């Protein structure tokens, strides 16, 4: 959502991004340190990184559940990429203490060789949906995905997931804003995942990703959603 940045927010954001040592360590969380060098993938232009991806990804599960929101799993951005080379026992152990099937959103970030982009696996609707800032349709990605579902509610909860009533779909152009230029991907991953998650229309557009990328540099160093 919209909103005006203040003076001393601006401040040190400008402070963050700006010059200074590169492995000064700005915010840590989730197992992750985000150093300058990592917030810096934020400034107008630049491709975020795995490190700033995942941390925000990570904020949207505590963001979810102090305001009441969907139970959200957020997968590692590693994650796909792993399971499509290595196969379910590859990511066998990546879901440890936790059972999939209680959440009620599951994200996936599909990284796949400069591109970002995003899975949405709604086990409310048992649905799964492709979104991605670039038109591409994700039929084959859905497909890995619903069959590694399969291996670990086989695996865990010793019981095989009804394929029957699952559905999968690739949202259109004209579903969901694109991106205009060559830098935004990993931004429209991280906007697509954050309405998604809440439940709300995808309203947004590439004009406001300056404004986003600024604002997430505070989110990310406060550890806090606005």
């Amino acid at each position: 959502d919209l909103l005006e940045l203040t003076e001393d927010m601006e401040k040190e954001i400008s402070n963050a991004l700006g010059h200074g040592p590169q492995d000064e360590i700005l915010s840590s969380a989730f197992k992750l340190r985000i150093t300058r060098g990592d917030i810096q993938t934020l400034k107008n232009y630049h491709w975020l990184n795995d490190e700033v991806i995942n941390f925000y990804m990570n904020l949207l599960v505590e963001r979810n559940k102090k305001q009441g929101y969907p139970a959200l799993h957020v997968f590692s951005t590693f994650f796909y990429p792993k399971l499509k080379s290595g196969g379910y026992q590859a990511v066998k152990r990546w879901t440890k203490g936790v059972n999939l099937f209680e959440q009620e959103i599951i994200l996936v970030p599909i990284h796949r060789k400069v591109h970002w982009s995003l899975v949405v696996i709604d086990l409310r609707k048992k649905c799964l949906k492709y979104l991605d800032s670039m038109g591409q349709k994700g039929h084959r990605i859905c497909e890995i995905l619903l069959q590694y579902l399969q291996d670990e509610s086989k695996t865990k909860r010793n019981s095989d997931l009804n394929l029957l009533e699952w559905t999968h779909h690739s949202m259109k152009p004209h579903e969901i804003p694109q991106q205009l230029n060559g830098s935004d991907c990993g931004m429209f991953t991280c906007k697509y995942a954050d309405y998604i998650s809440r439940d709300k229309p995808i309203t947004f557009t590439q004009h406001q990703m300056p404004l986003f990328r600024k604002k997430m540099v505070w989110e990310i160093l406060h550890q806090q959603l606005l």
